């Protein structure tokens, strides 16, 4: 249930964690995350790791 959201690119790296009842509920706020931090990447979304993670 625990979610783990990690920055890179290339001046701008970020190491976040964050724990909720599902991702579900994580995504919205992850989401903001990277908007809170003007990320421009790429994200990728694992079922069997359940994190959520941008890189650019």
């Amino acid at each position: 249930m625990q979610y783990k959201l990690i920055l890179n690119g290339k001046t701008l790296k970020g190491e976040t964690t964050t724990e909720a009842v599902d991702a579900a509920t994580a995504e919205k706020v992850f989401k903001q995350y990277a908007n809170d931090n003007g990320v421009d990447g790429e994200w990728t979304y694992d079922d069997a790791t359940k994190t959520f993670t941008v890189t650019e």
